[PDB]
């Protein structure tokens, strides 16, 4: 029993994470096999970052100018290229510590976890969401850039996000590991903006089921709907439309509790209209979008509490 | 900028998670040296749970009776011994992943990671706090026990907490790696129950701190509070009490905002006594107490490991 925003053992994202150097700029960069991945505004200075021209940054600088460590160890780099908003930087040695991987690009509503790191230097974990407008609400101070979000299904991880920057709403925009952004946003510091965010509502359907996996009802009631006049009212108030991708995506979840998904969306029609009323789901007074079907699926018992 | 709750990264600890096995229980095992630590309870049946003499199960087995697996390696047992309701399992192979460590007992308001583990693999890594009726808000399934709760320090795992039981609640129980119990609780199958909880009053004010640091202000007033008006309060609202060391501990974060803490104590009378009037604070409707003064500090500082 219980539920809680759960992350993913860090251990083998940890044994990657290394400091990449590059003047006055310090940041992190992964290390997997003999490439190291950060972003390409490690050879940036705070004026570079108007307009930088990249391409024209980087031509001016040789590999023994991007100093790589790796613990307490120097790691001698032999090449670089820059792919979209990623630096590729070669080094002479092979992680020993590489695991499984793979890169793969993620969907909005999507969750992962991000390992916060400093100088190289892990010092967190936490559990984080693709959010609809494409921006991640994470903890980020100055310093940790390069850090990266990451699944782990059966042992192999996979690496779908790497931190950039922090936007003036205090949210986060950031890329894949082939350096292409998720949203609209640049690796320039121009007027940009986060657009108006949405609520997840596959996620919040999904903890739904999760509450009442874990034993409570409170909130069901006997009607429901169909999925465009369902659309039709949580639009009102901001949640995405539910398409039928996620109806299907949901039929695992209606199979091991018996409530059909247009009768889950009822529910969340009427909670979106009446509040809780001094009631939590979950432990939360709020209705929580940043667990997947998938996630409940993980985390929750086979068996439901009925 | 953003404040999440947020783990210790995990990998020095998962590294020392082995599968347990004695007949037909199967649970998890952490092996620090040439020890492997587990609970006692991986010797009953579910029948030997309802009035178990763990001194008379333990004497009738031998140390091939105990299975012990690192990964895909079996582990010989070689000797075994029981500390209070945890079995010490000797291993003929010492894990040359131990980290260095301490086994530390914490008070209740203290936060530690758990890594929830399954068969002796990790599945997840969550944040929790030692409720002050010393239970726990885990998640965690059967075979979760044996599973641990641990703080970093530079490189040293405290591990502070091991998992034993779930609560008709939902709630759960355990105890420091020298086996003894947080709270009343037993390792037996008995009438067992969590006791009425308070809210951790000192980490509900680091929270709010976290928050003017995070740029939410709208919940500051003009007013202060004497410590014994404020304790009046706490008292009706099922607050634990605060005392002249919470005070002292919250030092740092009314340094670093300019909120004195008993100017941040009448904050949280004022939202006691009327809410948040359809505000939210840090993203959440509810007032959080599993945020430690030290968590907010780190947080806020990026303290890596
Ligand atoms: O003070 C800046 C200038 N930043 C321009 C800029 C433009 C484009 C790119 Cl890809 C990157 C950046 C920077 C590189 C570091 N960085 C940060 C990343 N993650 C958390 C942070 C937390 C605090 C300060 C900076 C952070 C950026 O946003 C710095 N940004 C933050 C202001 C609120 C809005
Ligand atoms: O059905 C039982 C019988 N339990 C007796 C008992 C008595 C004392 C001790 Cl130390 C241990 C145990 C068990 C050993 C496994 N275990 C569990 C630990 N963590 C999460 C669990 C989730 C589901 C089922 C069991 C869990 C115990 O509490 C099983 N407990 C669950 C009922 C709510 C209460
Ligand atoms: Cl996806």
């Amino acid at each position: 029993s219980g539920f809680r925003k759960m992350a993913f053992p860090s251990g083998k994202v940890e044994g990657c994470m290394v400091q990449v150097t590059c003047g006055t700029t310090t940041l992190n960069g992964l290390w997997l096999d003999d490439v190291v991945y950060c972003p390409r505004h490690v050879i940036c200075t705070s004026e570079d970052m108007l307009n930088p021209n990249y391409e024209d940054l980087l031509i001016r600088k040789s590999n023994h100018n991007f100093l790589v460590q790796a613990g307490n160890v120097q790691l001698r780099v032999i090449g670089h290229s820059m792919q979209n908003c990623v630096l590729k930087l070669k080094v002479d040695t092979a992680n020993p510590k590489t695991p499984k991987y793979k890169f793969v690009r993620i969907q909005p509503g999507q969750t992962f976890s991000v390992l916060a790191c400093y100088n190289g230097s892990p010092s967190g974990v936490y559990q984080c969401a693709m959010r609809p407008n494409f921006t991640i609400k994470g903890s980020f101070l100055n310093g940790s850039c390069g850090s990266v979000g990451f699944n782990i299904d059966y042992d192999c991880v996979s690496f779908c996000y790497m931190h950039h920057m922090e936007l003036p709403t205090g949210v986060h925009a950031g890329t894949d590991l082939e350096g292409n952004f998720y949203g609209p946003f640049v690796d320039r510091q121009t007027a940009q903006a986060a657009g108006t965010d949405t609520t997840i509502t596959v996620n919040v359907l999904a903890w739904l089921y999760a509450a009442v996996i874990n034993g409570d009802r409170w909130f069901l009631n006997r009607f429901t709907t169909t999925l465009n006049d369902f659309n039709l009212v949580a639009m009102k108030y901001n949640y995405e439309p539910l398409t039928q991708d996620h109806v299907d995506i949901l039929g695992p979840l209606s199979a091991q509790t018996g409530i059909a998904v247009l009768d889950m969306c009822a529910s969340l029609k009427e909670l979106l209209q009446n509040g809780m009323n001094g009631r939590t789901i979950l432990g939360s007074a709020l209705l929580e979008d940043e667990f997947t079907p998938f996630d409940v699926v993980r985390q929750c018992s086979g068996v439901t509490f009925q």
